[PDB]
């Protein structure tokens, strides 16, 4: 799932579970909360 920002991220991160801040690789992307 390839982001490109924290920001980016931060869909998937809430859409998942709703992350603090989160991480991200233009491979796919990492949450923090989760």
């Amino acid at each position: 799932v390839s982001c490109t920002g924290s920001k980016d991220c931060y869909a998937p991160c809430r859409k998942q579970t709703g992350c603090p801040n989160a991480k991200c690789i233009n491979k796919s992307c990492k949450c923090y909360g989760c």
